[PDB]
């Protein structure tokens, strides 16, 4: 498998870099506990998501479009790219030196959408891949 | 192949978390409406809540698998529970209880079943990342 594995590894690297998002989120979530409950909040976890994320969307650049239509590859790279540039990294600077309502009110709308339409983005991928290798 | 299987199982579990984090939006939209003296839609929740169960039966599915049984017999217990116990009372609570019950329970019982999920969670993505990268040593 040449074109098999080249397919794998896309569905691989997107599905790790979904997972790296649940990661942060929940990460950033205890430690914004935390810090609402009057305490210390350590940052280093979400922050390690955080660049997980990104990185795997560089590993995701390098790998495509491969072999499927470069239009879906576009679709997901520029919605990962969206996810973190307009989400994450927004999201994470507010809960370190921004306001509670402003991080909470990104991370209750902004952030989600963003996250909804990389899902989707993904999902695609992974059905169409699927479907060749099924083939 | 392995690589196929694990990212399967990694992509039903993302799905679940997802499920679940909109599942709990979605009631509070729903709760905002009805304390505000309005009439409730909670077919949206429901469709969350019953997505959070197809993935679980998913999981169950594809489980153990190549993954670890430990791991994996955390992940569907941990799941198992935050839907048996946190989400589904919340839903039929939210359906007849007070704040004194849906709210109270929401922000006392779910929080802690959500945090082991969240712990389970983990415990699954980093094996997996160590499979898939071969990163172990
Ligand atoms: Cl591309």
């Amino acid at each position: 498998n040449d074109i098999d594995r080249h397919l794998v590894r896309q569905m691989t690297v997107l599905s790790q870099g979904n997972d790296q998002y649940f990661r942060f989120v929940t990460r950033l979530s205890r430690a914004m506990d935390v810090k609402i409950g009057g305490g210390t909040p350590d940052f280093a976890p979400a922050r390690q998501s955080l660049e997980n994320m990104r990185q795997k969307l560089e590993e995701m650049k390098a790998l495509s479009p491969g072999p499927m239509n470069p239009d879906i590859s576009r679709e997901v790279l520029s919605n990962w790219q969206a996810l973190l540039e307009k989400g994450v990294v927004p999201q994470m600077q507010l809960a370190q030196q921004g306001s509670l309502t402003a991080w909470s009110e990104h991370a209750s709308t902004v952030t989600p959408a963003l996250s909804r339409a990389f899902g989707a983005s993904a999902e695609r991928f992974s059905h169409e891949a699927g479907a060749m290798l099924d083939n």
